[PDB]
């Protein structure tokens, strides 16, 4: 009943998310942040990106049987951040050593041969910053790429390098 | 001082704005924020809203002869914040009494019979929180409708109603 949360996150309900059934909580303050790409279709408008959020979650829940969309957060090319499992629920985006200690954020689209617009990169940053402020993320949080932790191409040839040029990024 | 990687602002260069010729500064920290609407067209995509930002700036410079777009920031229904004259330069949005001591943010569209979507409202409120964070705004800043300091419908009956329910609103 006050001013929304920092980082202009599109809340679950606004993108028509099926309710979550997850219960495992992440222990604030979280140290890690793993970045991946959905490796699916990308979107560049609020309208199209909310649908892509829905489509991604539909896959994870109806088909893979998970309690909710795997990522803690999703980033659209529309420059917005879509709320996934959020800051307090353990995700399912990086496997069994990484999920319990990090927040996973994913870029909607395949970034092997394309980069996300500056606005998406901005939305990504603004998100982590806002994580710190709340306490979800510890001030000196460390950022890994998806391949830095599992055997995968994600976050995509391009997305990867740019991330390497990020302040809080630890190889 | 204390720098925050705060908010996601579409910078001047990005929406392809003409360069500013304004040089007069505001005194940090600012105590007032005047909310207005452009009463012009609305847009719901980064692509459409960037154009729109350029149109408003275009109108204020090429037609009313001001040094740059009159607003310090503009909000899009695409849920993005657009960079105007920013936090440090005085705008022209509310007359000569109120311009030297306030930040003016304008929602792009006519909110007489429409309400801006939640994402617009969120970006505007996030924007404000960042102003505080940076020290651009007082921590006890005050939000005012355009009509509270100038006779006009701005920011539109619907939006005016919404801003009244904001935490920092004093008529």
């Amino acid at each position: 009943e006050d001013p929304p949360a920092c980082g202009s996150i599109v809340p679950r309900r606004e993108w028509r998310a099926l309710a979550s059934e997850c219960r495992e909580r992440l222990t604030r303050p979280v140290r890690y942040v793993v970045v991946s790409h959905t490796a699916g279709s990308h979107c560049d408008t609020p309208a199209s990106c909310a649908q892509q959020a829905q489509n991604v979650q539909s896959y994870h829940v109806r088909n893979l049987g998970w309690c909710d969309v795997g990522y803690n957060f999703l980033i659209g090319e529309d420059g917005l951040v879509y709320e996934g499992r959020g800051w307090n629920i353990k995700g399912a985006h990086a496997g069994p050593t990484w999920n319990p200690i990090s927040i996973g954020i994913s870029f909607m689209g395949n970034y092997m041969n394309r980069v996300p617009p500056p606005r998406a990169l901005r939305a990504a940053q603004n998100l982590l910053a806002c994580g710190v402020a709340l306490g979800a993320l510890r001030s000196n949080y460390e950022v890994k790429g998806h391949r830095d932790v599992q055997p995968t191409l994600s976050p995509g040839d391009r997305l990867y390098e740019i991330i390497q040029t990020w302040s809080h990024y630890r190889a």
